[PDB]
């Protein structure tokens, strides 16, 4: 298994908003999490959830932006074994999958939102659920 | 697929200690997420985590709590088409390999934290990747 990891910006999911997304590349099976801010615990956080649906990653792939480029994340990488390639935002080789996966899962988001009667913020008490359902469906 | 699914007080996990457990009977597959206390909507935010990781089930196996029995409940699964059995708590047939999950899950969490040095509760911080840690090994 080798994922493609990002964050993307989803505000009808604020405050929580900013979501980590994971494709794994070969059977294109996502994983997305909720945070409220990008930090590189937020990223291990993610890649934890991530394991436990998918299983150990050989290696994962991501853009060079400081949550995955820290010390921090270096060291939580290595201590699970998982080979990390960067490069920079948004190239194909290394990103092109996930970016998909973010296309999907805020039109998916969109679509189930507004077939609820939320046109704009999803309340709070009901963005988990519709997470998973986005989650689920696309999957 | 059929599921068990039941809680468990951990409290390794404290303040949210209860555990919510699912198995897939075929696979024997668990899914667990954590919970401040014992409600529906627990149950519900469970269940649609468990369906983002396992699928949608055709049936769930629960006991007779009123998390499961109530008017809730019964709509979220009918919402879902999922079609639910309860029986007493601990009745064999439907809840004996959930609570041989407990009793895995339970075991590995304490090895993992004692592992990590927590000799009784683990740190709120440390909480949701020791978990899903746990979820990963047991998988």
């Amino acid at each position: 298994q080798i994922w493609q990891t990002n964050f993307t910006l989803e505000p009808r999911m604020a405050p929580r908003s900013w979501l980590a997304v994971t494709v794994d590349t070969a059977s294109s099976a996502i994983v997305v999490t909720q945070h409220g801010r990008v930090t590189s615990v937020a990223a291990q956080h993610h890649w934890a959830t991530a394991i436990a649906v998918l299983g150990r990653p050989k290696a994962i792939k991501t853009d060079n932006g400081s949550c995955f480029t820290s010390k921090s994340t270096r060291e939580w990488l290595a201590r699970w074994g998982i080979a990390h390639t960067t490069g920079i935002p948004g190239n194909s080789q290394g990103q092109a999958m996930v970016e998909r996966a973010n296309r999907l899962l805020k039109d998916k988001i969109r679509v189930l939102a507004e077939g609820d009667g939320f046109m704009k913020r999803i309340p709070t008490s009901k963005q988990g659920e519709l997470l998973a359902k986005a989650m689920y469906a696309l999957n």
